[PDB]
């Protein structure tokens, strides 16, 4: 869907900004500093689930740029495994949110965060 | 969810970038220059539906900036009506996509585009 590689870069950077806001805005909730409204969180995690599938299609062939390391492309299978592990952790966060249990949410939230950082450590430029 | 107004501006600008890509990438389809796969479009419009609800929460009180005209805030009811008309047109586009009919899709698509432009004409800086 991108006329030029710059358009894919702009897309993924916007997707990731959204995704970071929808994830990160839950930090006060999982820390107990903001109240836990199970329906609020369920709806937010549904938005996060949609967003979290979006970046990966915007690292298509020829879309080198931004803060993406070139190894995303030369080690495609290993990058796919980090994105699929992350996505699987988003499924687990959805399950916790759908269950309405703050203990499970905070554990699932931590797992997702770990998965974000693991990918960045390997595939995001410093 | 925004620590500073700049964060709301960044959020809405990212949401709108996404939303423009998910809308605009259908232009070749509705013009007949790309093939019409009803399931592909249905899935894309589902993503667009999620995205199209996101910008409006990021024009909260005190979030003046970007290319947003100040009248978004001083004429709040009229801005809400443009966003709700747009959202209603997104419902109609979902219906057309869910029906699998290219004639209905192209009409609904045109209505959505008109609604984007109408809002920009009143509420987006030049
Ligand atoms: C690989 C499978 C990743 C996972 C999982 C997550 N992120 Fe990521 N992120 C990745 C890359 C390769 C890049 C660089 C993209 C580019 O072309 O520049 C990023 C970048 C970000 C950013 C900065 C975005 C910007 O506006 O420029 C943020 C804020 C970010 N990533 C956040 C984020 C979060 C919150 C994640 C888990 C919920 C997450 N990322 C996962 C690769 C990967
Ligand atoms: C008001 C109800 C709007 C509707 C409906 C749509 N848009 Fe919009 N748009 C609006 C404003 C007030 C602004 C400025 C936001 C800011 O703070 O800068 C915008 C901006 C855009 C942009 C530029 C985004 C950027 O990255 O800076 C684009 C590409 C855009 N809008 C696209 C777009 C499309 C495709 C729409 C219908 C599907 C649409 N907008 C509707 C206000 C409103
Ligand atoms: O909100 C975020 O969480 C992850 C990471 O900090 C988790 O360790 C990330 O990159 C964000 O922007
Ligand atoms: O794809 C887009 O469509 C609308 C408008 O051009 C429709 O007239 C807009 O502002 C976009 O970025």
């Amino acid at each position: 869907q991108f006329a030029k590689p710059e358009d894919a870069v702009k897309y993924r950077q916007s997707a990731l900004t959204l995704m970071a806001s929808h994830f990160g805005r839950m930090t006060p909730v999982v820390k107990g500093q903001a109240p836990y409204d199970a329906a609020q969180i369920k709806a937010n995690v549904e938005v996060l689930k949609t967003l979290s599938a979006l970046p990966w299609a915007a690292f298509g062939p020829g879309t080198e740029g931004g803060d993406a390391r070139p190894e995303i492309w030369s080690d495609a299978a290993s990058f796919k495994q980090k994105q699929q592990a992350f996505q699987d952790n988003i499924v687990k966060l959805s399950a916790a949110a759908d269950a309405g249990d703050l203990d499970k949410l905070r554990a699932a939230f931590g797992d997702v965060g770990a998965s974000c950082k693991a990918c960045h450590d390997a595939y995001r430029k410093k």
